[PDB]
């Protein structure tokens, strides 16, 4: 049988040979930048669920050089507090991540400190509440923005000094998450709000089910479970779970691979690439905090197949070796954004996405 722990370390070292930058302490600068925080994610994530440490240098490097303030958003005064209120989430929940991972209080001031900033773009005079994702412009309030904020407010609920405080945010962000039609009637995340020209009221703009907005919410949900021990947030992670899980939605096929919306057409961009791992990993907390909320012991079963079942068939299909040589000893994995489709050609937001669903194996 497969070894997750191993594949994973073989993903990451094909990220570091093709694509991460030592003078930069970055993978990809030709990539977005959110996207190293996704990767840096990953990287602490199979430290946390393998114990190993041997990347931990790296992560204190890109954190020490990525949280100055960013070239393009000087205003944000570094701490990861950038342009856009999700690219700041992305690095706020690594960094809750590292918090887990070596208890250093450094992390979780810095995922303080983001959480501050983008409480700055939340307003309760559109929509009802919620924050806008573009801070130039402030005009999409989108399901990614929110569920980043939500599963952040809600991680340091649990994490935090003045956590009740977070407590109350997370449980008001969830209250307005739901009651603002973006989970439509298969219970599935679309991209976003649409707001109305006459009246101003807000209703879900019917843009494409992303996999990342089925994950993120995940994560959110567990995490309020675990500041409450109410089941009832688990039964909604559940029940958007289902959904993802059901081939008649269109996300899962029916060979039983989770599929992007954009794969079909080969039209996945940079940033959808990376979409799948994080739901991949979302639902691993999910199972895991399903599992553990019950005596019975087929409970999260089903997402834990699930993982299993794309881990063979990415493995077995989507993946590829680095050419090892006289002088470059170095080995690892490639991977396509097809889980089951045949791999092209790897990039790095493609490569994070697979370290997900292997790291959300182990
Ligand atoms: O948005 C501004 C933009 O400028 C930088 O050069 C890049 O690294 C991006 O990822 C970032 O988002
Ligand atoms: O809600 C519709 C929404 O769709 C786009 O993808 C966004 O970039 C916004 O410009 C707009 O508000
Ligand atoms: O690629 C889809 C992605 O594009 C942009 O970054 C935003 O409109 C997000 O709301 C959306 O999920």
């Amino acid at each position: 049988s497969l070894n997750s722990t191993g594949l994973a370390q073989a993903a990451i070292n094909g990220l570091n040979a093709r694509f991460y930058e030592s003078s930069n302490a970055r993978w990809s600068s030709d990539e977005p930048w959110w996207i190293s925080g996704v990767a840096l994610t990953m990287v602490i994530e199979y430290m946390r669920r393998s114990g190993s440490k041997e990347y931990l240098d790296q992560v204190e490097d890109v954190i020490e050089v990525q949280r100055q303030p960013l070239s393009w958003w000087p205003s944000g005064e570094g701490e990861f507090r950038a342009d856009a209120t999700d690219d700041t989430g992305w690095w706020a929940l690594a960094m809750v991540r590292m918090y887990d991972l070596t208890g250093n209080e450094d992390y979780l001031n810095i995922s303080i400190k983001d959480e501050a900033y983008m409480r700055q773009w939340w307003t309760d005079t559109e929509c009802g509440g919620g924050l806008y994702v573009d801070i130039q412009d402030l005009t999409y309030k989108n399901a990614i923005a929110n569920e980043l904020y939500l599963k952040l407010v809600a991680s340091l609920a649990n994490r935090a000094p003045n956590a009740t405080i977070y407590l109350d945010r997370a449980q008001q962000a969830w209250t307005w998450f739901l009651g603002s039609g973006m989970i439509n009637g298969v219970n599935l995340i679309n991209d976003g709000l649409a707001r109305d020209s006459n009246t101003g009221s807000c209703y879900n703009n019917r843009l494409p089910v992303w996999t990342y907005n089925q994950g993120v919410i995940l994560g959110a949900l567990v995490e309020l479970y675990h500041a409450t021990k109410d089941e009832s947030y688990l039964l909604s992670a559940q029940a958007i779970a289902d959904a993802v899980l059901s081939p008649s939605n269109g996300l899962t096929s029916s060979s039983g691979v989770l599929t992007e919306t954009c794969e079909g057409s080969d039209s996945c961009n940079q940033d959808q690439q990376v979409f799948k791992g994080v739901f991949a990993l979302n639902l691993a907390e999910l199972g895991d905090a399903v599992a553990g909320a019950s005596s019975d012991p087929d409970a999260g079963q089903d997402y834990r197949e699930y993982l299993d079942t794309n881990m063979q068939s990415m493995y077995a299909n989507d993946r590829s070796e680095i050419v090892p040589t006289l002088f470059d000893s170095s080995t690892g994995d490639l991977y396509d954004v097809s889980w089951s489709g045949p791999f092209r050609n790897a990039t790095m937001p493609k490569q994070a996405s697979a370290i997900g669903l292997y790291v959300a194996n182990i």
